[PDB]
């Protein structure tokens, strides 16, 4: 059966953050769904790029659960991801059901706000870590993807390629990972 | 005064390539224009991301000239480019008015079809060599990202930085292309 994506995409998210990991797990063969945490409207990333959502959050959360959950950065993403009573509840019942949660840039420290994965090791962007290490909950990181456990983390829009690599092959396997690899001409 | 991009965006496009040269110029203080072939409305990727263009394309020609026009890839984005009477007006007076022109992974198979910069060495995705050198026209090079004069070429998603950021070289500079990189976490 299929593995399945749910990728919460907020206003202010990194668009290379949100269209790297989505892409390259279809390619994957990954069923991914593009969920917007205000509703099914359109959303105004960071950089001005404008992304039409699958689904709102609220639909997306009641054809869970799904085996990753993504988080995006992006400063006024990750802040709009963190600040969600709705993001809270999927991120608790994920943990809760031993399922992947996957965050880049700043999208990590959303799982600080919700109390997620305490004691992990962690990654950020290095502006990011401050943030996220407030309270000493993690142990951080400056590896360019950290995978501890069902906490999976990244640094920025140049790691997005190896943190979706990491999905899927978490998700679907190293033989995978490779052949969905090869095409996109990575260094 | 700013740089100006064109970015035109058809259907089928490949989202990675669309999405990291339009952030990354974006970072680098170009004003970008994501520019719908087909009009104004909202464009399906190949992967299935949906992008709200800036405008249409018959819009943002009017808006012209540009200090760079820029290809994606994606097989079906770069056939429907190729097919495109716009787009060929468009490369033309570019070329004709030496502004730089930019294209990833089969986009510069676009270049071919609108008989534009002949004589050029270029990169292309593996896959899409033998239709880019149909008639030998251009030199093949396996560079990650080819710059030869105005005619600049990359190779596939996995290059998309390198390309972004050697268009910002080219227009902005190199202390500005290192600046906008530092912050990306590239390896
Ligand atoms: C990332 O895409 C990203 O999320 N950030 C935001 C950030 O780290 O802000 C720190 C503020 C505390 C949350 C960022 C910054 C720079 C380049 C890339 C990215
Ligand atoms: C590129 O994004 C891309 O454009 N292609 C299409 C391609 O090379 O097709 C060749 C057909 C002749 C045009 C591609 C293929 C695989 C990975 C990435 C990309
Ligand atoms: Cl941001
Ligand atoms: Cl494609």
């Amino acid at each position: 059966a299929s593995k399945r994506a749910l990728v919460i995409l907020a206003k202010g998210a990194e668009e290379m953050e949100t269209v790297i990991p989505v892409d390259v797990m279809r390619r994957a063969g990954i069923k991914v769904t593009v969920a917007g945490l205000a509703g099914k409207d359109p959303v105004q990333c960071s950089r001005d790029v404008v992304i039409c959502p699958d689904a709102s959050l609220e639909d997306a959360k009641k054809e869970g659960p799904y085996d990753v959950v993504v988080l995006p950065g992006g400063n006024l993403g990750a802040q709009n991801l963190s600040e969600s009573a709705a993001v809270k509840e999927i991120l608790k019942e994920q943990e809760n059901r031993k399922g992947l949660i996957a965050a880049i840039c700043a999208g990590p420290t959303a799982l600080l706000a919700h109390e997620i994965g305490f004691g992990s090791k962690v990654t950020t962007h290095p502006l990011a870590k401050d943030k996220m290490m407030n309270g000493g909950h993690y142990t951080y990181s400056e590896n360019r993807v950290e995978k501890d456990g069902l906490i999976l983390t990244s640094r920025g829009p140049g790691t997005s390629f190896e943190f979706a690599l990491a999905i899927v092959e978490a998700l679907n396997g190293k033989e995978v990972a490779a052949q969905v690899k090869a095409p996109l001409v990575l260094k």
